[PDB]
């Protein structure tokens, strides 16, 4: 049981040499290029010199000093914190001082912990301090990412010293602070002993891959500058949802369908490679083939596997434990609700105002689009209506929210 | 020397089924599918009940039944007039009635059929009969098929009778006339005799082909009206050029790619294999893989294989027999020439207005592409820069293009 | 039991070339010369310089571009669903999933397919949108001629199946669709597989044949004019039956006798021997000797032969298997009501107009003219007999009909 | 030298029995029926009872006592005095009385037999006794005749005697009375000695020619009394050539063509068989088939053949005899000329009006038909050529004359 690692390349990376997907690289490099000199031209015949900064990137991560010191003191909590209460276990069964009291109370102290270091810290450093609306991002993935860290530190290495105190006179098995350190960079969120690991680091696979998370940072900063720039910055006059509405949401598509491949490829796949190769890391397994997937048979677990298995583990399967067995029913609406609720709060943190149709589209649909479908069904016109339905909702997304940002200004 | 025919797949039918180019097709199929459904809402809620009639295709498609009336007067001639002067080479120079003058007075009528009847004769029926655009490049497009598959068939089979004429006392090679139209309707402007034929034909295969062809020039109807209707149909007032054609551009390369791409599949695989498998035809090598090309060196003899073909064999090699040897500019600049011009040619005649661009930009830079790029060059680089051309040449095309037909009223 | 199919020539085609018989077709293109003449000379001293265009079938031929648009959608049509509908038998009786329902589900959806997209699909066409007579025409013999052939293909190909379903697990014969196809455009409504073909095509032979129905349309476009023209057009004075209607009958007679034997020629032999030329098709016996033909026993399966065998073997012989044995009365009656209905149908649509005389004479004469005859007479006064009963039969119906199409208006 | 006779049947009697050429047989009497079926209804329904005598008839045939006695001393004299006249030459040349005066006295008076017999005789009776115009022609018929048997007897005869002169003490042939009655009334006019002969008579063969002339007679009244009647009895009014006249010569050619079908088959081909089967006559080959012959080539020989041979034997090579050889001009002009004569003169007489266009139509066409056509010429458009003059040139002969001779009433 659990997941078990085994020593792979990533699919996309594999899939990158086959001389017809390099190809697409290729395209999206043009595109680049072609949206940095239309950009450069416009902006050089409005003004006088050609515009030496962005500007934007100025507003977007503004007070940046500070997002690096509450990153600081978050590491330093998360990492200090968590393995020293459980350092305090060293003792843990093995005396064995009146048990389930300090059990449920070391439990209570790392729930205050989660609680009140991550739950506030993060939150208040970003609605105190004023910050800007891209830089509150940063703050609130890395929050999700630590959190997460230490609740599956807790939850593995528990069963170990719970199974080990039964045996009387044996070493108690606790995780050094060397390889915790190394699960808290890695990249996946399951084991903290021995993963496997690759011979050697390239470095200058490092290199391509950071230089192209920086190539998709730059086309994700153009995509907003000239797709979502001109319709949403301008528009105020006449408000009436009588058509304007339905042209809003469609010519924010081609931005939207573009928005979710750099999000997948610069964060997901390329981030993950680079720091999958700078530290020893065997696995790289972290996404699969959603392309021709049934939709949402596979797609809600080959989207991102590290955070599905996460839910999928840890939330999902931990809840079957507690019920038993026999349900697949408010368990799925549980890790859906989770799911829904992490994502609409971390959204809402960063513009600061709430209307989550997000919600609702994540609630009733996410719902809709795995009851109803099904994973047995096999037919290809079904990736169609997938494709479709994700197309339509990722635009409805972009739309309906950036023009909600740019209405409250 | 010549051509030589192999029984092959065309290389993206054989291509989209590896699992990952057919979620290309399904993706093109989604947006088919949310184009339609925009465009229904958007109509619904504008006008009535919902679209009866496109009212695009109305007036584009308009005079249907002139197009039929020159299609098949065309067909007839083309059919009967150089077969039948070249069947009167039958006592040919077997009988020596005085040659060399009755020679060059069947070419002269030739010539006389070539340009009086095909060259002037559709051109004067589309331009003195009032024709709208779309209806007037069927029989351009037809006019231009019959006077290259005219051509193929004399100069092909000259070389037969002449050298047959050498050895005195023979059975002169004449083609039989189920040849000849079998070529007529074949996908292919080389041989007369023997191509390379299938066992069988599928009939499966070719009605889900020409449902693919009828999706398509509906997408690319789809297209004019959601992707470029708003910014030709609309705009009138503040005649400048500040700014605003950079933008226009800009905004018409994206749909330009959608353009290329359609025009691309739809005619010269979908509908061509459609005939070529409906009517017994082996080859079926009319596209190279040209999109993993290296810029402009071979994207020529890549992309359209029945035209390039013919051209290369017929006007390139010819006139480097006509001059003998050792040129490489006069050869190359005289296809262009040829290529260009009826390009032009093809082009003027539909909107009934000039303002050749389009041959310029061929001219000036096709040349440099194909000269300053080389063949030599393998690096991934040049690949870049051919898709960054291509984008900027197409969306440059169908802007200044659409501009100047809208301001003619 | 069935027509068995045996390389033959037309014996038209075959007496042609007898030196006597040559003289005749010689006649009669004199004939069409002096028509000619006679109608230019009198359209020059009438009106002006010469006629330009004929003006009747301006009229005549009206609306064609809407009779492309039926046939075209008419012959898809037939040849997809009812090769569909019978390929669906491919699981057929071999499955046997439970048969005798799922069968007549296919009987009935073929039925309903026969009725409301032939039957009542293109008399709808002709009705609903308001077409001129000799267009009309066109739309009705070519909606009958694919619902025969519709008919054939399944009353012939499911005594295959039935006899193949008797010995289980075996290769269910199915037709390919190049057969069928073949078939739909063969000149004859038999078999499906294997007919007797030609070595080559001469293809001077079909140019002859089309060059003569060609001239054979004009000649009957003279007819209308200088043979009729003069004594329909112009009456409309003193409305009485006193003398005028013999004199018009006999006036009529002449035209009629060239007007069934040019519509005999040219589409029975000339255009039909076209077609048996221009595609590969052996037997060519598409009329007998009935020149010299007892009168009225054997004028029926000499006259037409493709549509006598079609009501000889799948009406009558089918009847009779139906009815067992013995009637010669019931049988006789039901063929005679469905050719007369057939043919009252198609000359009641295309003048919208009724009077069904044409029934009443097919039906009263046609009966008396089989039995009290018989095919045992075998002197030649029944002949005389059989040209007098004809003459006065052809000159009776088109005065009438042309008597009541003239007076509407 | 001259012709040669050798025991043919004729042409058409073996050619009636192919099995489609006694088809237009049973077509003609079929129309014969129809015709009479048509009259007896028109005439019952005008009048009273039927028409119990045709009425035409007895006017058209009027003194008919006259034409007997007439034709009777007629038949009297040419048999009586040319006989007799050469019956003096009995002696000859034997005693030789002075030769070079009785031979030319002899000549003068065949001469004044000739003119004041048969040149006064007959025109005297049918000018003075003002017989009616059908009634005439028997008496100009008959008169041709004798004139050309008397004239026949004489030159063949002559050229007897006058060999047989130079030999001394030799029996002198001289014809007897039995064997020359026998020629006045057989059906060639060449020969006076031992025609060849059948075997026997068969009585039933001469019975049905004898009533298929009976049936060719009252067709030939049918056809003035349907198809020359309406248009010529009636019309008076408006007397202008505008449009009328074409028309009037278009309508005339139906009826004209008949009556040349039924003069050749009536009189040429079915009277003479009679007699040449009555009366014991083997060559019978008096017509060929000129259906098939190129225009004015075999048309002039092939037509009559017993006439043409008169004309050629007697007239042509006497004429040619006379001015030795080579002239191929005014010997053909003078052939023409006498043809022509004879011919205008017969009409001249019959119905006592002159006016003969007929010929200026035998004189310029006639003359055009022959000189600028050519024998060998073997396409058969000149068959067609041939037939359409043919056609119009009795067409406008039967319009002009029928209206010329209404016009005088
Ligand atoms: C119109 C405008 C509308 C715009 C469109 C809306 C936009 C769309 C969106 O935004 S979607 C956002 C997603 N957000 C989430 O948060 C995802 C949730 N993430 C999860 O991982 C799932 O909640 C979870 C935990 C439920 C994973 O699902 P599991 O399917 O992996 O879990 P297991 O229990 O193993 O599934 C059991 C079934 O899986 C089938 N199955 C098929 N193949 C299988 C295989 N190879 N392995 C296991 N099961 C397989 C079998 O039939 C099995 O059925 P048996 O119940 O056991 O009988
Ligand atoms: C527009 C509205 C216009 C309406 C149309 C007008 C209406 C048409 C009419 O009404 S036509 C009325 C006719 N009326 C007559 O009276 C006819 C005259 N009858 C005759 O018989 C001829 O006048 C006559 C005597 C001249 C006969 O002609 P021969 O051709 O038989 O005489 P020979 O001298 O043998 O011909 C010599 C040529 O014949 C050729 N020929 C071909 N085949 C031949 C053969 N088998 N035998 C002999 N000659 C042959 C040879 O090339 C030969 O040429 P070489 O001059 O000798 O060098
Ligand atoms: C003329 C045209 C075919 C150019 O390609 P091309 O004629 O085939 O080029 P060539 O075959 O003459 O050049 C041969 C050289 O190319 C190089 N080469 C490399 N690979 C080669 C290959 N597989 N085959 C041939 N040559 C090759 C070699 O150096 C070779 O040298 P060689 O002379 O020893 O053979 C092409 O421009 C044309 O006809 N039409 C396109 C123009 C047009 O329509 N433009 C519209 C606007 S985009
Ligand atoms: C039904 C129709 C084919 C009549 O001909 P038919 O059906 O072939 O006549 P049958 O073959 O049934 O009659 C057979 C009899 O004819 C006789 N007969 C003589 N020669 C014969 C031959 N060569 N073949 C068959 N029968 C022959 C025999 O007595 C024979 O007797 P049998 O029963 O022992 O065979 C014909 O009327 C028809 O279908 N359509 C024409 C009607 C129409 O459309 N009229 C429009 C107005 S003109
Ligand atoms: C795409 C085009 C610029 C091009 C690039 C490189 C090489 C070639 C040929 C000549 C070998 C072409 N030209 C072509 O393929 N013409 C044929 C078609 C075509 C395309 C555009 C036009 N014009 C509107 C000019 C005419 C024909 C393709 C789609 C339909 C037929
Ligand atoms: C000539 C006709 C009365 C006749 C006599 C005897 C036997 C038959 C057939 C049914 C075997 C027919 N019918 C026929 O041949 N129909 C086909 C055609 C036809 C003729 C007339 C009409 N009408 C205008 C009723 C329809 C079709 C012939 C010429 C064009 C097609
Ligand atoms: C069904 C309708 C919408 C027509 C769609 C036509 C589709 C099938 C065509 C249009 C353009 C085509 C693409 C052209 C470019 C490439 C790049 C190459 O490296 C992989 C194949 C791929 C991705 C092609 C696959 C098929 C494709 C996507
Ligand atoms: C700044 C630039 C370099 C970033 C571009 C990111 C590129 C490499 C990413 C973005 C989306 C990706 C694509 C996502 C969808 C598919 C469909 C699948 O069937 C083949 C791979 C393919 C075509 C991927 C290849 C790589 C891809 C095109
Ligand atoms: C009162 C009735 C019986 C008289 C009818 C006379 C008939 C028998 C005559 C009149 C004209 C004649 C025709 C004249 C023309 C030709 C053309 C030839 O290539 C075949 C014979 C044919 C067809 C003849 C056959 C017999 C014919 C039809
Ligand atoms: C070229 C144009 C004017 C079309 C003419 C069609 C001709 C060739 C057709 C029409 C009617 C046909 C005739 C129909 C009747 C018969 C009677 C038969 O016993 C001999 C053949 C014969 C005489 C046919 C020969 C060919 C024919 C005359």
């Amino acid at each position: 049981q659990g997941k078990i690692f085994i020593a792979r390349r990533s699919l996309l990376d594999e899939l990158l040499e086959v001389d017809h997907i390099r190809t697409i690289y290729h395209m999206f490099i043009a595109l680049l290029i072609l949206f940095i000199l239309s950009t450069l031209v416009v902006d050089y015949i409005d003004e006088g010199r050609l515009v030496l900064e962005f500007s934007l990137l100025s507003y977007a991560f503004g007070k940046f000093p500070t997002v690096v010191w509450t990153w600081w003191i978050m590491f330093l909590s998360t990492f200090s914190v968590p393995y020293f209460l459980f350092q305090h276990w060293a003792t843990g069964y093995s005396k064995s001082s009146h048990p389930l009291i300090r059990s449920l109370f070391h439990g209570f102290l790392f729930m205050i912990f989660q609680i009140g270091v991550l739950g506030f810290g993060p939150t208040y450093v970003v609605l105190a301090y004023t910050l800007p609306p891209a830089s509150r991002f940063i703050i609130i993935f890395e929050q999700i990412r630590f959190v997460m860290k230490a609740h599956s530190f807790v939850r593995e290495n528990v069963p170990r010293v719970l199974n080990s105190a039964k045996e009387k006179s044996s070493t108690v098995p606790i995780p050094t602070v060397n390889q915790y350190l190394y699960f808290l960079f890695a990249p996946t969120l399951i084991y903290r002993d021995s993963y496997p690991r690759n011979p050697t680091v390239r470095w200058g696979y490092v290199a391509m891959k950071f230089a192209q998370v920086f190539g998709c940072f730059f086309y994700v900063y153009y995509i907003f500058e000239r797709l979502c720039a001109p319709l949403f910055r301008n528009i105020k006059q006449e408000p009436f949802s009588a058509r304007v509405l339905v042209l809003c949401v469609f010519n924010s598509i081609l931005p939207g369908v573009l928005i979710l491949f750099l999000t997948f490829f610069a964060f997901l796949h390329c981030w993950l490679n680079a720091f999958a190769e700078m530290l020893r890391f065997g696995d790289r397994m972290f996404y699969k083939d959603w392309w021709n997937s049934t939709s949402y048979s596979n797609y809600y677990r080959t989207w991102n596997v590290v955070v599905h298995d996460w839910l999928y583990y840890y939330a999902y399967k931990d809840f079957l434990w507690f019920f038993s067995k026999r349900f697949k029913s408010a368990a799925m609406l549980a890790v859906f609700a989770v799911s829904a609720v992490v994502h609409e709060y971390a959204l809402a943190v960063c513009l600061s105002f709430f209307y989550p149709v997000l919600f609702v589209l994540f609630m009733f649909f996410g719902m809709a689009f795995n009851f109803i479908v099904n994973d047995s069904r096999k037919k290809p016109i079904w990736n169609v209506l997938m494709w479709t339905s994700l197309f339509l909702g990722n635009g409805v997304l972009l739309c309906f929210y950036s023009q909600e940002w740019y209405a409250r200004q």
